[PDB]
């Protein structure tokens, strides 16, 4: 419905390290500047009527640390938080804290923010495939009954609007095993801007490219 | 060191319009461009070239094309493969494809993969069905299914991984061409219309990969 026409933007955040190196600073400084850039992106997306924003840090501690304080801020901004990726092996305490963060913001009506954690597009497809395999095994599913629509219902974020636009900052032109199944029809937008420097005008530029290309 | 290039060929219609000609003229020009790209890939050591024409007469034209060009590809040591769901094409066309693939299957020069009614999601689904058959047979447990295994059941698993995807025509989308296969490929988008895409354009894409 929004003027730019897209409902779900996914971003491959790259450039944090190079940004810090340009400044003569260690990588942790760029990762912090990157976290600030994430907050700015989240506010921009919400203020621009985007339904969902999915972020992939292209490459655990910061994640672990930032969880509590960051989640409280997202909650106060009416953002619904969801973690996508393979957390099945994360220790039980972390898995519980993640669940608590999702549970807390589950009823929020603002932006739905998906954060990739140990995520891979091929893994995503495989986990869905294993779910269908189980049905087949139980005798409840004929292999010929498996079609794209069914597999689609088992890949991450199938309940949200399809990803409309994928932005990759940092200058590389590859998906790097982020979303695969989900980006079959998405506009792909590449910018040389390093993630910490990616701001509202840069995001507006990607949305405008989408609008003019759609 | 780019071993497998995939191309979404788009721009034939727009090209013909700009030249003040009918769609057919653009397609004829587009076909010459295919000939040129195939030669460039073979001449520059590219191991595999996968072509997707972005969109009963068409089918018959495919039969005709196969009948007239396969022998030459065969003499050039090119292996021809059609990727996509050809299951519902007419029986005669399915047989012509099978015979052309069979004839050139052992060739070791360039492998040329031509998409025909292909979709990246369909490709993944067909591999999933194969694994499903094995599960319903008892020869495979759902939790034995991993990336490596699914990878062995999607199109072109026997070839070098796709290293570079080029899309001509100006659009910046994959449009359900390869998905599983391009997880790590360089994506190169050019506004150049397919009929105009030449060796300089192709080299430009290879340079993007090289960088």
């Amino acid at each position: 419905l929004p003027a730019h026409g897209c409902r779900h933007v996914a971003i491959i955040m790259d450039g944090n390290g190079r940004w810090a190196k340009k400044q003569g600073k260690i990588r942790a400084f760029g990762h912090k500047a990157g976290a600030k850039s994430v907050r700015r992106a989240v506010s921009f997306a919400a203020n621009n009527g985007i339904e969902a924003l999915t972020l992939y840090a292209f490459s655990m501690e910061l994640f672990v640390w930032a969880l509590d304080s960051e989640v409280k801020s997202l909650h106060r901004h009416n953002v619904r938080l969801r973690i996508i990726g393979d957390t099945s092996r994360f220790n039980s305490r972390l898995q519980e804290r993640i669940r608590k963060s999702e549970a807390l913001t589950a009823g929020n009506t603002g932006l739905t923010l998906n954060i990739a954690a140990n995520y891979g597009g091929r893994w995503d497809i495989v986990q869905g495939v294993r779910q269908l395999a189980e049905k087949v095994q139980q005798g409840n599913l004929q292999p010929d009954q498996i079609d794209e629509e069914m597999l689609n219902q088992h890949v991450c974020m199938h309940e949200l609007a399809p990803v409309d636009l994928v932005i990759r900052t940092g200058g590389e032109h590859r998906i790097s095993n982020f979303l695969l199944w989900q980006i079959a029809y998405a506009e792909l937008y590449f910018t040389d801007v390093l993630w910490p420097d990616f701001d509202e005008q840069d995001f507006e530029g990607a949305l405008n490219a989408f609008a003019n290309r759609e």
